């Protein structure tokens, strides 16, 4: 059924995960405040926290 491939994310039957980036480190949100997503370091392991955000406005 719908949401079958993404039961934890379904705004209306569609998955909400469209980010092609992933945070290699779980401290990306923490490193961002201590560094910055624009920072080159976050640009390699925190590409999703900088280039994406699990949510695009």
């Amino acid at each position: 059924g719908s949401c079958a491939s993404c039961p934890n994310n379904c705004e209306n039957g569609l998955c909400t995960n469209s980010c092609d980036f992933e945070d290699l480190l779980s401290n990306c949100e923490s490193l961002k405040t201590s560094a910055g997503c624009k920072h080159e370091l976050l640009k390699t392991k925190c590409q999703a926290t900088c280039l994406c955000e699990d949510k695009i406005h």
